């Protein structure tokens, strides 16, 4: 019968377009808005101040929007900023960010976010990425576009997440992981390229092939991160995608995972 | 008091046994079936095609019957079925399965899947099983008879879980596991068999030495899986049980966990 | 607004101050007590015999409570207590333990146990201590005062974590973290001394040396731990930080984590 069930709790300061479904025992609290074509579930916890944006669903037990521990001062400001379809299913957590220093949570669109996975406070998510069940990232984690974390990756707070990068299941993520590259283990180490990925995408040949050296130049030659940034740059220059391997090395600040 | 709470929902469409109980805010949805004698706690959801048995118990923020990703066309009738005398504890998540390749989602008969376990499409448990907590099964996984899976025991898409093995807790499964062997670790390593669950299982001690060769002839003589085979021919002719560890190393499709 | 929500469960058993906050949809059962300034968040479900102290905060789709695993026989008496100023995040699981035999489970004061962490049957939690996400306790657990287990840290059943010590991300702990040990890893291995916890807690320069030089007594020069044990002997009488050390040390039951 009804799009807003009667049986959750909706705080009059939320805003919500005419079209948003709310499930029964959902809570949206002060300061949510959400966009045209959202779907809530039953039993979640919405609270803000958070914006949620077009056509995304939000499953089951999930809290979304909770507090960031350890604010600067009692009252900053916090933000979590969600775009447009994207899926966070069961029971996932998602905390805020501080809106002062430019360091809100934010996820962009058609990501996938999978059961009870963890997005710490300060984390940004680009476009098409996919954070599979129980995924955590632990605080200020930034994950590029495409990137694939496996059931069960942790990721040490500061990381950056490379776009269309790769973890295996059980992965414990603690230094950067270069855009394209494969990571294993605990701790992770890096494996390879994720080709196949790039297949799907449509890369040309061309591109693949010249990435395919590229890894090596970082990763099989014996050379220093200077060294090897150096080597690559006429590559990069030739191949977007080669300048995206490069840039994501040369912004590393934790050390590349190896 | 009331055996269906009358805060919980139940789907016109639903078929359940008349002493089953349902506790509030729970949601028995569309197309699910319920036997006789099971209870369903508070903040359950339950979606279908799903029948769930006799006796069975399952417990609170558990989503049982969601929908499997790998569907060929949308509509494709998929299912899930669980048996009898099983445990379903808090927060757990199970995956219906495609019916038309023979591939649903199959639970049997006295198994116990405990906290926030994880059930993935088409995946097979058999009876008697344990899952500890946060036990994971990606997908197409199948669980024989008698197996533990220790807390946090990861298990890739397709590998074979044999009966009355057991995985120490961490464990990080990526190939089958024969009948009987423990295995530990991320990556998993196998040590041993589990003589203890054959000692709570009544094993004579001549059956219990005959494995304990066995084990040996497949991981300690540098042999071939295929001479390992050979070799084992003779005890499996005569210990039912032998039979039962050669019959999964013949079986394997990811090779053996080593 | 009323202290307890309308849509709260209050069992005619339970014993509550007068000022405590029950959420919507929370379940608060039979035999359970709580105590002045605890707030309760919604879709809580509580169960006893369980004490719940004093400023305490339990939030969403946590069960605290729970039942105990084989029971020495049928409604032996358990129970699960849980002291002041506390913060217990959502999802969190928390089972009681047996009385007879002094097994309760026990939380003391100021501790933080962050979301989908579990305690297992029979352990003890001390003071100021931070469980982080994910983090499981099997069962007799005991975790000393200050202690840090990082996200994901699982730790065997009767294990025990001593005062002051931290876990890296992921860390599988099968034998016993003396106190102001760091370890990491799966398995768990002991890399260090958590020194910036001393110095954040004032310990002398004068104790934090003393405590440098026990770490390379017990694990740095070859020794057993009987010799290492008789060696610390006399520092330990002069600082009472360094008997904390060897203390943690001699009480071991399943060997130190090396
Ligand atoms: C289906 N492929 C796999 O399951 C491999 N995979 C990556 C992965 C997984 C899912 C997706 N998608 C789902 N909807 C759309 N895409 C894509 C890639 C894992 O993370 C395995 S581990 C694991 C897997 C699931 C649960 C728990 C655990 Cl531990
Ligand atoms: C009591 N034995 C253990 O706790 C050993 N165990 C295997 C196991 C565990 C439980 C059972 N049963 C429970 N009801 C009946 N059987 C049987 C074997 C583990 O998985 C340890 S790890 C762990 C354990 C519990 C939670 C989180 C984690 Cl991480
Ligand atoms: C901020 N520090 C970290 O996040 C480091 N940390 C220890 C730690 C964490 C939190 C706190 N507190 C929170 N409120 C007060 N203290 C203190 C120490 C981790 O466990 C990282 S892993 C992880 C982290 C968070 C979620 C999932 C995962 Cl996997
Ligand atoms: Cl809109
Ligand atoms: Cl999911
Ligand atoms: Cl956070
Ligand atoms: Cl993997
Ligand atoms: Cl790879
Ligand atoms: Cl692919
Ligand atoms: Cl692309
Ligand atoms: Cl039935
Ligand atoms: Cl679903
Ligand atoms: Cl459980
Ligand atoms: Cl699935
Ligand atoms: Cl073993
Ligand atoms: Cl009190
Ligand atoms: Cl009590
Ligand atoms: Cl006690
Ligand atoms: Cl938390
Ligand atoms: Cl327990
Ligand atoms: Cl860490
Ligand atoms: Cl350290
Ligand atoms: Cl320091
Ligand atoms: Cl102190
Ligand atoms: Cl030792």
């Amino acid at each position: 019968m009804s799009l807003i069930d009667p049986r959750a709790i909706i705080d009059p300061s939320a805003r919500l377009a005419a079209d948003v479904q709310v499930g029964p025992w959902s809570i949206v609290g002060a300061e949510v808005e959400i966009g045209e074509g959202t779907v809530i579930g039953p039993h979640v916890v919405l609270k803000g101040p958070t914006k949620i944006g077009k056509h995304n669903r939000i499953y089951q037990f999930s809290s979304v929007g909770e507090d960031t521990p350890d604010l600067k001062y009692k009252g900053e400001p916090t933000r979590l900023v969600i775009g447009d379809h994207n899926v966070i299913r069961e029971g996932v957590t998602i905390h805020r960010g501080t809106v002062q220093d430019r360091a809100e949570t934010t996820i962009g669109d058609h990501n996938l976010i999978m059961a009870y996975a963890h997005i710490g406070h300060d984390s940004v998510i680009g476009n098409h990425c996919i954070l599979v069940n129980n995924t955590a990232l632990a605080g200020h984690v930034h994950v590029d576009d495409w990137a694939i974390l496996s059931g069960y990756t942790l990721v040490h707070q500061y990381c950056r997440i490379g776009a269309h990068s790769f973890s295996g299941m059980g992965s414990a993520i603690g230094k950067d992981v270069p855009a394209y590259v494969t990571v294993f283990g605990n701790p992770a180490e890096a494996r390879s390229m994720n080709f196949e990925g790039m297949r799907r995408r449509g890369f040309s040949s061309e591109a693949i092939h010249a990435l395919r050296r590229a890894y090596k130049v970082v990763y099989r030659q014996g050379h220093t991160v200077e060294e090897a940034l150096a080597e690559l740059a006429e590559s990069a220059a030739q191949f977007p995608e080669v300048a995206v391997f490069r840039d994501s090395i040369q912004s590393a600040t934790r050390g590349i995972t190896r």
